[PDB]
């Protein structure tokens, strides 16, 4: 009843993450990575990744409550490891050059009740052995893309007053659907001005090249200096072979690396967070010379402890992003508790890596000249949510000229 | 309504698959190979194997929608071929003697349009790159099950006469329960009782240690030689660490090996077969001095010569078993269009590998030493079923003397 033709829209959203997310051409491999429950969907971005030419799809299938099991009862050595074999599946895929969909539906409380200890671990032992891919990625070497599907557990949580575990995963899709433009006649028309509209915000920032930002709101007042020669980017990203992709549905922000060197004072973080497959609630962070001296979470305090003091390049950050307060996922007051949807209704920092493409020339760029740049080089890239309709910001120039970016949220004028 | 207590009834099934099918034991790793349709089914499997000690559960997620468009749109050179990185999954098993259990739910007809040079490549390939596997799962060197649940397809093409999609879904969740004793108050116990009969039988055929069978039914009359000191055997078996596990659930039969190299006249199908995913109809296979010769369908002609003419050893046969037909899955009268459910409703040859303990010691020998005792070596294995209540068998003894073995299709004397 809230969500009518809901095959023909699932079809039409499938049409466009494959379209239009990754861009699937003749000859290309497809890696899907999916959640066992979606796999109506699965099946729709498969047939037509294969009617668009693909050579071969291959689907990484997850799921929540066998990967909770395995951490909650497999013992250390199973789990602090990454196995050849999934080492030698990774190779498959750049050897052929795999465009990499991930379509996210995860319970944000997945890994709740997991030995912390097995979590850092794991995470470490796999940001280490997948680091070739996520460097490929972080490249746009390929084509790649995060989307969601409306997962069960991920849509009681964003929605705990449903009138039914039916009603809340329709208002989940909706919410996908909607965000991605799929109800619109031409998606890929009204994509395509969505793009432009931020590239317009974005082609401004880069022209003022600001040396630094200064951010104020309530538990907030934080300056971080910006790399010299930064790009800002936003919704449209073009890959190693001149193709066009989306590397983000939906997506509302415009963003950039800080220079990891430079960042003082202290910032409190607006949204919860899903890492690790816990969630963290009232983080709070303080900068001094460039890095995290003190975080803090009202809940999931371990967590960031572990997260920014055990993983190297993690007291510094790779990412500042601006959304503004009016925009339609801020607007619609719904806390998603996953990093996709919340990060693209708030301003935004990532802990650890930069995306090399956040300079210019970055993406031919070694580690050592992406550090010397001032992007920060880590295994993680975690984004944690800032903004808020009491929040300014203004760019500080080369002369320390304070211009006027955000009041209250939006852009300033 | 057709179906007593799903739930509760799915749980004890997982159970009993994890406990006396595979006997998890604590240490163990367990590779599940099965359909993404049956998350719910997985998730129990999961959930028992590590309450039973498991160190690591491995999945390995199926799905027929998603393979299908791979063979109809991927190229030959994506499908005559296994890339390395699923061998290295398959050593990764190996090496840590990962039990092996097989939740089948597929489509009988699953792969219906595919060129039928593209099924007998990549099932070549395949009979080529997972041939460690074949071997040590055939000698009993890890426990391993097959075993079944209700995929839609499958149970649709089962119950045309079902009032629902649902309704054909949950007749065939009825006929797993059913025959796998999941409605026991005990089902251990019944499953102890049937090995226990089933025991008996095979029992007295090792006491006869005939030279060969002779079978007789309208479309068949085919005599095979058994080899010097075979071994019939049925139900439950005993791996390389001592444990007992049941390879088959549901299973009917009692069976050995016959001597690769002694067989002559023709047999006819009796049952439909599904091989390659699609279903087969009316074979005919014309043996002389071992060897097939000629073997024709009436359905599927094409795919079957492809079996048995481009894989080493298919054409010889590795197995003879005998069901009767008053037993209780013939009696139900079903057509499963399935071989773990139809080999077991009626006597079955297998073309391709034998079982090495279908010979006394078979399970230390070398691979040169079955092929001498009369085992054939083959990369595939594939049942066909020539059971009726028509057939007889005649056992032959050493000194010429013809046995009633079945008459009618029935054990008779
Ligand atoms: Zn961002
Ligand atoms: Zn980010
Ligand atoms: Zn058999
Ligand atoms: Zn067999």
């Amino acid at each position: 009843m809230v969500l009518p033709n809901f095959k023909e829209n699932l079809e039409k959203y499938a049409k466009l993450l494959v379209a239009n997310g990754i861009n699937v051409q003749p000859g290309h491999t497809l890696a899907l990575s999916i959640d066992v429950e979606q796999r109506e969907l699965a099946h729709l971005i498969v047939k037509e990744a294969y009617a668009l030419g693909a050579h071969e799809v291959i689907v990484q299938w997850t799921d929540d409550v066998i990967n909770r099991e395995k951490f909650l009862h497999a013992p250390m050595e199973r789990l602090d490891n990454v196995p050849e074999y999934k080492i030698a599946e990774m190779n498959y895929l750049l050897e052929n050059k795999a465009s990499r969909l991930g379509v996210r539906s995860s319970d944000p409380g997945a890994l709740n009740g997991v030995d912390a200890d097995k979590l850092s671990a794991s995470a470490k032992a796999m940001g280490l052995a997948m680091k070739p891919m996520r460097i490929a990625t972080q490249s746009n070497k390929v084509s790649w893309t995060v989307a969601a599907a409306a997962g069960l557990e991920w849509a009681k949580k964003v929605f705990p007053n449903a009138a039914s575990d039916e009603e809340a995963v329709d208002f989940l899709w909706d919410q996908i659907f909607k965000t991605c433009r799929v109800y619109e006649a031409d998606p890929v028309k009204a994509w395509e001005e969505h793009a432009a509209i931020l590239k317009s915000k974005a082609d401004m920032l880069n022209k003022e090249q600001f040396s630094a930002l200064h951010y104020t709101a309530p538990g907030t007042d934080l300056t971080l200096g910006l790399p010299k020669n930064h790009v800002w980017e936003s919704a449209g990203a073009v890959n190693a072979q001149g193709e066009e992709f989306l590397p983000n549905m939906p997506t509302e922000e415009v963003f950039t690396a800080p220079d990891f060197r430079r960042a003082d004072g202290y910032v409190t973080s607006t949204k919860p967070l899903s890492y690790n497959g816990n969630i963290i609630e009232g983080i709070k962070v303080t900068f001094k010379d460039g890095q995290i001296v003190d975080i803090t979470a009202e809940k999931g305090d371990q967590v960031m402890k572990d997260l920014v003091f055990e993983n190297a390049g993690a007291r510094a950050l790779g990412e500042c992003a601006l959304v503004p307060d009016p925009s339609p996922i801020s607007q619609s007051g719904i806390t998603f508790f996953n990093t996709l949807f919340d990060e693209n209704a708030s301003n935004h920092l990532a802990i650890g890596a930069a995306y090399a493409t956040s300079v210019v020339d970055g993406a031919e760029m070694s580690e050592e000249e992406l550090e010397a740049a001032g992007l920060n080089r880590s295994d993680v890239h975690v984004d944690f949510m800032i903004g808020s309709n009491q929040m300014d910001i203004d760019g500080i120039r080369e002369d320390g000229t304070r211009v006027p970016l955000f009041r209250n949220g939006n852009w300033a004028n």
